[PDB]
């Protein structure tokens, strides 16, 4: 099931005031460092913008990597929220995460049911990139 680091962010979100929730989603993106030189990110067709993600596990922790060209706030926001409650997590917990772990809160109403389509692909994709790690 979804980890705490995340459940916390979400729980805190649905708990935080909308107005704030907005500023929160922003901060998150602000807390999104760039990937290392070499790593290869896969574009997320599902999403309109050229959103590149890359899930992996080094040692015994997961390593999330996002790349936003237009540095979209709504695109980065999520990308951040993902790592916010995944970065450092396990490759099994990150997989145990459903494609709609933001429904039981108040994120969907933030990134719309459309924008989600793309954001989602992010997880689904990563989750597909993790399976490898398991036996990488």
């Amino acid at each position: 099931m979804v980890p705490p680091k995340l459940k916390q962010a979400l729980e805190l979100f649905k708990s935080l005031p909308k107005e704030l929730r907005s500023q929160v989603l922003l901060e998150y993106a602000a807390k999104v460092p760039p990937p290392p030189p070499g790593v290869e990110l896969e574009r997320v067709h599902e999403c309109q913008t050229p959103f590149f993600v890359h899930a992996d596990v080094e040692g015994g922790k997961v390593r999330l990597y996002f790349h936003v060209p237009d540095e979209a706030p709504t695109v980065k926001a999520f990308a951040g929220l993902l790592r916010e409650g995944l970065e450092g997590e396990s490759p099994e917990a990150v997989l145990e995460v459903p494609p709609g772990f933001y429904r039981g809160y108040g994120l969907e109403e933030f990134f719309t049911p459309l924008r989600l389509r793309g954001l989602e692909a992010a997880l689904l994709r990563l989750q597909a990139q993790v399976r490898k790690a398991l036996t990488s």
